[PDB]
């Protein structure tokens, strides 16, 4: 029991009397709510999902500006710098066969 | 002044003369344009904003395919590497007891 | 050939038989589904797609919690640590001349 609008069985809106709408069409695109969410599937494989006080994604590769995350959640801005890669040029040493560990970053 | 759709009075989509269109729920998850903006209300304690050419969600955690961003801002990757916590090896030097300071990261 | 739905010509939703839907306003804000995107339209400069199980903003700044994407694609975090720009302390060495390259971070 619910409300819907359809133009040609393709497109669709929904409005149930329990705080449920929904929007989508017949390729499986659809804006959603819910009592305590709002979620956007897209057919080809991802999901933005909004609730409990909470914003993720899930699918392929996001990118912002060009900085990307991977399918798998790792990072490297757009400039090719990896979180998870990158390295430092550290000046000022004597050179010797030792390995220390650095501190955390600085700021 | 405005029109209002609603079923039971529990979903909503409003429309004004204005440019502003709202879908919402008594529960309080909301999608809004307005003439600047677009809006995603998360009840549970979220938004997502774009307006302005910019984009900002203020809320709880944000998880991008495993990579999460805390409410304080603060990165780690789906591994667990820290923007702000984590180290780096450093081979080939001599030990000693000084400190120096890495350059920023080469890229 | 779709079916508009408009308020004081300010205010559109359109649903068309092949699978697209338009929410928009006169300003040109728009909310999109196509049959296989979704696309959120901010007239001041910003595009969030979802399309191809990927996720893109393309805009100004982005900001998650406090956390910064510019419009270049670099990260701050809410702290101001860069991940293009940080440094790290390295300590217990011996001083000297010399440059040593570190590894990717621990993790
Ligand atoms: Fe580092
Ligand atoms: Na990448
Ligand atoms: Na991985
Ligand atoms: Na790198
Ligand atoms: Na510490
Ligand atoms: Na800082
Ligand atoms: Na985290
Ligand atoms: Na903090
Ligand atoms: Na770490
Ligand atoms: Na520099
Ligand atoms: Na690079
Ligand atoms: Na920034
Ligand atoms: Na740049
Ligand atoms: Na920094
Ligand atoms: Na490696
Ligand atoms: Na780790």
């Amino acid at each position: 029991e619910k409300v819907i609008i359809s133009n040609n069985k393709q497109t669709y809106a929904s409005f149930d009397p329990n705080g449920n709408i929904s929007v989508y069409n017949t390729q499986g695109m659809k804006i959603d709510m819910t009592p305590n969410s709002i979620v956007l599937t897209d057919a080809g494989g991802g999901k933005l999902t909004l609730q409990g006080g909470t914003m993720t994604y899930k699918g392929g590769t996001v990118n912002l500006n060009g900085l990307t995350i991977t399918p798998d959640g790792r990072m490297t801005d757009s400039g090719g710098i990896g979180l998870h890669t990158h390295t430092h040029p550290v000046r000022g040493v004597e050179t010797g066969g030792s390995t220390v560990t650095s501190d955390k970053p600085n700021g």
